[PDB]
């Protein structure tokens, strides 16, 4: 019959919304408070949506949920509760070496649990492109970690090609991510000097005043976009960091393409995270810092130490989390995250910009007073 | 003569400012802040200007004004002054299905007045998709409703779809409102599922957080355009719902394609509305709650739990939204609203953007103190 | 009911094609043969179009044809045949002053006949723009004469312009048509010093070299709908000349906003034209020669003098048009001419460009031999 | 009063048409027939034009034509002849150093004649880039040359620019003109050595072959508006070379910012020009090849060998060619070519493209025969 002999199971489909492409090649910058995803068709509940994802090219996790390198961040305690929750954490290096092959050991010694073939917790570390790094990534890798990260602010040099090629002909059984980077052109080199993961972002961060000091960076939803569209063409997967503020930020980084999201003041003020809670103006809240801030580390700063009030545990947090992302999949009609990108890829997928005024009305407007509880 | 063989009646017209189409076709997401109206020419008196509408496809109503289903907003007193004042209401179902159907007996049993065949007062009432609410539906039904909508999020739904079919099946003579949508992918299936009318909105409403929470949604201006057009094609109108805050959004809405606005928060804190008065500040206010706040019904919270100061009673009220509806029609230059539809999408009512210093400029500025009084 | 409360009559009407605004606002240069109307609907037969259409100001037609002012095209015997069959003849001048009155009076002194408020044949001619002119004027004036044209290739000068005060001081009753005009600057100053009419069109002729010998003038299809677009907005109607090879091209001439067409070589070797047959390579054939070519006047030519075959009497070539101009009307879905430019001007009436594939697949091809009559 | 203080003296004067800058900024390659000028203001008649042009920084001619330096063109007789008429010559190099010279003392030996300060007729020669051109160079600075062209297909080269500083260093009082340049970047390095003018034109040639050789030159027209717009900018003149058919091609020349014409067919065939006339086919006709046709000159041939007809005496057809350029520059409404160009920059002057069908509707057509007489 003429119903299925004109175009096979193809049915019109109105044309309305622009496709990632079209979105990203306008050359605008921008964020994720700058645009929203089209809703799209629902035939399936929001507890049927999977959230495996690929931290690497060879590991696995049951969400796509990472913990950042931070000293006010992740350390054993937050590790352990990411890897359990079925995500994962990195521990931060600013410590000595002694100090962050305990912690790993701690995480190693330990329903959707992110675990090896050994049946132990995975966990994840942080090094430099200093000489002295080689002892510290020798230590790291008696403890048992099994993937690691070159941190930087830009990955881009000579250092961590040397650095990655050093590891590769060493430890060819540890996994290595490459970073920070936010043009195709930096993953370039990365992917050619064998990286396993790319890390995107640069002077997004909540405590990064790089944008400002230094006059580089890039907006996160184009860079994490660029960097992704370029890296999906050798299999290798993006993990987005830095300027995540709710669980709409991490849906929208998964849909433009990034496989795993890293988030640093999300996570902070939680009860696993380092450091002790303090008050002040009748709250609760904890320390939270850069990195590149004076007190972290002649000397340009380029993060601040501030705090950020209490969040609870996150063996409660982030459950909601992974509800949230299923909700908004069950809301733009797709059983998985890969199913979300390969349609976000061939187009299926519809995507909107707006102006200041409909980020305006989009956000709660016009009343007295009210209460915002999320869970 | 050459003055009308050259071109019959036409006079030259110059051209000036853009049509809706050229608008709505440069990809940006516009909001009702977005864009103005410019003015036509004048042959009329204000108090000349018909304001008739049609609320579904055999439902037609004095005024085009509804009153949202919500718990703060939509009861029988409510849905009692709606219908006199020549709109209709519809009632919210957080409730029993027992008092719902209660609710609706007492406005059945009570110049520009809605009523039906039996010279009843016009009533409406909303439902869910669950099994459960077929056993609601049959005591709506019972209690004599005259139009149903089928409340949610994200209407272009398995869910959704079945209970239209259901209700079609059984009940052929009962009106069925399916939404909400916001493109025209959504609106197709919904009218090829055999629905009466569309509800057109997404994360626009003053206590939504959806867009944030979920990163789903549209613009409210560009979602009730291209939902209008398409809806148009198939003779099924479009209710616009969401971000209405005063008569200038109402006027924008119906002359972009709607035929009729619902509106929550714009009637929240009336005399009629569920809830007693309290005070805070030294001024009276009344509570105004999101359906999807966690006070209102694991759990993701999409709307806010809040508060809007006094309105007085909406028989003093809407006559005010009906005047100022009125001057903005005798503004464009249309006798009716079917008049300013028409003119719309002939391309002879024209549009112009807003930017920002636009926007400062258009409000009240320059000032030291001022009163803003409406009526 | 909401199938007329929505839009009032304005049915959706799928858009597609271009309007004439948007098709000569690309700012090529473009001719006839680069272009198609694309079809409407009909509700009427092609026997009830009509085509009435004004010369001037205050001068009414039956028909849009009128004949080129030439040597070898219009003397008596082609103006009362042309005004016979409902449109106008204008004398040509390059004879002396006595000659071209004694060819008026012989018009004046002779169903759908062109006619004056006497009964008489209307009857029309030309002048140029030096001193002597003056005198050709009173006697073409005295031999009753009803319209004159100011006949230069450039008539946006200082010479043309103080002719036409002069006319308009001496003969109130008189009306007087300006040209040859391209470019709504030049139709200004013509229109300001108080012409009648406007003739268009500069280097399109069938015998004109002015375009590769002065490097000025304009394609036609965009000069006539660039100059009738200003002059519409005076009431003044414009004559297109130059470039007619079919009744198609009369069609697109008057589509675009022309009132009248004046041809040359389409009424060359007729019946009623000056001049008398001779036979060549087996064919009969007539002289046919531009004004500004050697022949027919330090001398630069800007025409050439040849031949065109025999094309029979003008009482049953005219006829002829005709149908052909009701049939295309009709097939654009327009009972009148006035109708045709009333909705090309509204946006409703479609075009469609032609690449050079386009025009080899329009015209006649892939047959190893054929005949092509027109009636 | 109001009709001079709103603006002062400046008229409306509607838009209409290209200004020559956004002509030539689409990028396509553009020809002289590929558009025309608009017709403007005629307020002068054309006797009334001035055509007084500049060769160099400091010689000036009553005409801007020039006779192209070929073996087949330019000898003293020609040289002679473009002299008195008001133009110049240059003499041809492919002879001996001692028969070039000769050829320059008959010219200074022998209206709008173009002389110099010691009332002898100007007259101009070509060299080449090689060493042995200085003796030759020596040769004809001592015959008395005026201004010398180095010629060449490539002129932006490392031999062409240590000559002209030689000859600068060596004869501080002869003009030298550069070439062939057909771009802005290959026009800076030349005026930076110090040329006095510029020849522009790269396979533009009616005998040559250059672009299919070598794939390497530019439409004709945008070389010369490109050329002309940066030689403006140091005061530099620029002499149009190659593809003149007609005066119609010489005006657009002028117009696009070209300060003389330099033409070689087009005085092919002349009296004045060098050869013996033959007889072909029942016509007379001269000998016309190019410089780089392996006649004239391991070895790759740029230009073919031919012959056209007779053309007449320079004496009686470069009058036609200065009668057309004052029609043309009445038709546009400038009283000189300085007002043209000036008109031309300031964006008063205004274009049109042409398509293939506005081409066909230019020249002559729909004819069975006829005849193109010039003068
Ligand atoms: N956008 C971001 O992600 C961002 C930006 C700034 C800072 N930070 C944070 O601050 C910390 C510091 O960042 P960073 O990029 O300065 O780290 P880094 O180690 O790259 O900085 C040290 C500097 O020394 C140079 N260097 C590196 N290896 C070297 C070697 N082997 N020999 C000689 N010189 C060498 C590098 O050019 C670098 O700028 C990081 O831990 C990071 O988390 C992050
Ligand atoms: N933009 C908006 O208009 C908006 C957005 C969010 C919430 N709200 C308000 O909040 C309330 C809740 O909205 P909602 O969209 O979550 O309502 P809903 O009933 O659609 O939500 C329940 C969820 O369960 C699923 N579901 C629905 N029917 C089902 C069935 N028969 N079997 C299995 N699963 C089923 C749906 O996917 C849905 O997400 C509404 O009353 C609405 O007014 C409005
Ligand atoms: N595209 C065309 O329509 C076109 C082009 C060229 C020629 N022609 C035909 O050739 C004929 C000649 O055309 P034309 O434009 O040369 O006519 P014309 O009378 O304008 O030409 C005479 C020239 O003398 C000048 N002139 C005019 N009046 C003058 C006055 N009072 N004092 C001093 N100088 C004056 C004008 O500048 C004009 O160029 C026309 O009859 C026309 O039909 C037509
Ligand atoms: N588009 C044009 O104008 C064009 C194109 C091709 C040929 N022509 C004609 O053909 C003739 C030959 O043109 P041409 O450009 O080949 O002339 P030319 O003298 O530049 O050619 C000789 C070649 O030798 C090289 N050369 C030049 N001077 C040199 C030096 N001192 N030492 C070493 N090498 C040197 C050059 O690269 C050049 O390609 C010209 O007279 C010209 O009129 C014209
Ligand atoms: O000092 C700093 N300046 C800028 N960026 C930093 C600095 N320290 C850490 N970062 C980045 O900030 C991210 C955390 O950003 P957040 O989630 O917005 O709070 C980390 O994962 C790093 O990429
Ligand atoms: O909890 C919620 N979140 C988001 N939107 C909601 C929620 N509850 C109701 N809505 C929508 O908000 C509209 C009222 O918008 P308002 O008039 O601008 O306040 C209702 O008609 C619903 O479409
Ligand atoms: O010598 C001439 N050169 C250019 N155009 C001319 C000349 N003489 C007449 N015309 C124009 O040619 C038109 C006739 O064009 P045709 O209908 O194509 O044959 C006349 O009405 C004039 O506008
Ligand atoms: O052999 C050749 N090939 C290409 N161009 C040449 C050659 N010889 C001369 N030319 C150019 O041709 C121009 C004359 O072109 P014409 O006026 O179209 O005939 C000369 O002034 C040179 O710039």
């Amino acid at each position: 019959m003429a119903d299925y002999l004109i175009s096979g199971g193809t049915s019109y489909v109105p044309d309305d919304g622009l496709t990632a492409q079209q979105l990203f090649n306008c050359g605008d910058g921008l964020t994720y408070n700058d645009f929203l995803i089209l809703p799209g068709y629902i035939d399936f509940t929001a507890d049927q949506v999977d959230l495996t994802s690929a931290l690497t090219k060879k590991i696995t996790l049951k969400t796509p949920l990472v913990s950042s390198p931070m000293d006010t961040v992740t350390e054993a305690g937050m590790a352990i509760a990411m890897a359990l929750t079925g995500g994962i954490g990195f521990i931060h290096h600013n410590c000595t070496p002694e100090f962050q092959a305990n912690e790993v050991r701690k995480v190693k010694k330990y329903p959707l649990a992110s675990k090896d073939a050994k049946k132990q917790l995975l966990c994840g570390a942080a090094i430099g492109t200093h000489e002295d790094d080689k002892y510290r990534l020798d230590l790291l890798a008696q403890a048992g970690v099994d993937v690691v990260v070159l941190d930087s602010s830009q990955g881009n040099s000579i250092f961590q090609i040397n650095m990655i090629k050093y590891i590769k002909d060493k430890y060819p059984n540890l996994q290595v991510i490459g970073g920070n980077v936010v043009t195709a052109a930096q993953a370039k080199n990365l992917i050619d000097a064998g990286v396993d993961a790319l890390r995107v972002g640069m002077g997004s961060g909540s405590i990064c005043i790089t944008q400002e000091v230094l006059a580089c960076g890039r907006p996160q939803a184009t860079a994490v976009y660029k960097v992704s569209e370029y890296a999906r063409r050798f299999g290798v997967p993006v993990i987005a960091d830095g300027g995540i503020q709710n669980v709409g930020h991490i849906a929208k980084a998964l849909a433009l393409g990034a496989s795993t999201v890293m988030m640093g003041s999300l996570l902070a003020a939680t009860t696993e995270a380092p450091g002790e809670y303090f008050f002040s103006d009748g709250i609760r809240l904890k320390k939270y810092r850069g990195m590149g801030s004076l007190d972290a580390m002649i000397k340009v700063a380029q993060g601040v130490s501030g705090a950020v009030q209490d969040k609870g545990s996150i063996h409660k947090f982030v459950p909601y989390l992974i509800a949230g992302i299923q909700h908004s999949c069950q809301d733009i009609g797709a059983k998985s995250l890969t199913q979300v990108r390969a349609m976000m890829y061939s187009g299926e997928l519809k995507f909107e910009k707006r102006t200041s005024s409909a980020q305006v009305e989009g956000g709660v407007h016009s009343l007295h007073s009210y209460e915002k509880r999320l869970f």
